[PDB]
């Protein structure tokens, strides 16, 4: 049974032409997850299921839509009891030999106790940086000088255990509106020291968003 | 009128030399600053200076010692009224033409006015998240299966403005003990657009850290 899902906003396109096309070239079965958009759907589950998440200013509604529609796959996870799911955000590209990876899942089965909290992630790990091309300020010695932003770290590609699904969502429901960040915030940088929860990483990476392939 | 200091530990006898050798070697005038230890000479100033971090229980004593490090130097250049002060770590590496960038400032000085608030950062700005092998799960198809260990990002090459000094320091007096993080990850998170503070960067970079090269 198929165990990959694209999380895209159900009118996006272009996306999921390009998701379709990559998926397909390699036939790697998949299936679309319906994004959480800001909406009375949203709003709704926000309040049933994270009341938290809801009064917290420090993220977006478009960021909390992400974060709901990560946080409603795991909740598929563990009431469908799968071992794992694996989740893609829907402007990630593939690499070269990604059906290897991503067409069967025995590779993972031989390897991991699914019991165990982990996530394996798929996706190019740069620490998340964006360049900004000015005109104003002109270059030297052939050399550019442009605007560095940091962003939020990917969360575009990964494999969670069934562990970890159980482990996030009990932690997510738990933390106060104050304790909010970023998704990739509570998932990787705040479990770096955790007990119990791994974050592995595929290296090298299978997968990239098109942004960070810039 | 120096600009170049190089934050070293007084006794990293291997480091110090291949500094020596590579500023030398493209003269580039620069000056150590003997790096803060654990020490009674680290404890008065963390103190004296920034009381907060004294009190993190969050940060390793060699990480404060490494932010009182490029704090007082950010004080030197409020001090001594410098333009700018450009700031190194001891395991950096130098690429070609760096002469031009670090042993003259009159193409700093007419693309800035020095009050202005900003940072150079002179290092590559892609830079893998800390991974760490593991044994007991086995590749598959040549990719390995890495634990994430921490997500550090590089303070060891960039110009600060005067302003940026004044800035920064003012940002660190003001972090409570609570909002404590290496000063790489404060850094990091201040590289926004929400802000008078700005983050140049210089593309491609002249400089890298010798682990960084892998
Ligand atoms: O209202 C929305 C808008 C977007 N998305 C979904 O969010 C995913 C990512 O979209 P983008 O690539 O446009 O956004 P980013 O890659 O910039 O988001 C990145 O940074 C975010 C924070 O700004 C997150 O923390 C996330 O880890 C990370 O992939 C997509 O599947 C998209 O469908 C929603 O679920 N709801
Ligand atoms: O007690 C100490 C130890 C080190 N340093 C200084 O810290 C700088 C960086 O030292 P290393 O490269 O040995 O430390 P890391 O290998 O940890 O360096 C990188 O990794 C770190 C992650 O923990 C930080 O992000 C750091 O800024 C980053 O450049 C050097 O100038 C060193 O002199 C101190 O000031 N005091
Ligand atoms: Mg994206
Ligand atoms: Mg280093």
């Amino acid at each position: 049974e198929n165990k990959n899902f694209v999380i895209s906003i159900s009118t996006a396109e272009q996306r999921r032409n390009h998701i379709i096309e990559q998926f397909t070239h390699q036939n790697i079965p998949f299936e679309f997850f319906d994004a959480f958009t800001p909406s009375d759907k949203l709003t709704d589950h926000l309040q049933r299921y994270l009341p938290n998440v809801a009064n917290a200013a420090q993220l977006t509604m478009g960021e909390k839509g992400c974060l709901m529609s990560h946080f409603m796959l795991w909740k598929k996870c563990i009431d469908e009891n799968l071992d794992y799911i694996t989740l893609f955000e829907d402007d990630i590209l593939l690499g070269e030999n990604a059906n290897k990876f991503l067409a069967e899942g025995d590779w993972l089965k031989v390897r991991f106790n699914f019991q165990e909290i982990f996530v394996l992630r798929l996706e190019t790990f740069l620490m998340p940086v964006q360049l900004e091309k000015q005109t104003q300020i002109p270059p030297f010695q052939q050399r550019d000088i442009d605007i560095l932003t940091s962003m939020d770290w990917g969360t575009a590609g990964y494999v969670i255990s069934q562990g970890a699904a159980k482990y996030l969502i009990a932690l997510f429901e738990k933390l106060t509106t104050e304790e909010i960040m970023p998704i990739d915030e509570i998932m990787f940088n705040q479990q770096i020291n955790a007990t119990d929860y791994r974050v592995y990483q595929l290296n090298p990476a299978i997968c990239v968003q098109e942004l960070v392939l810039n």
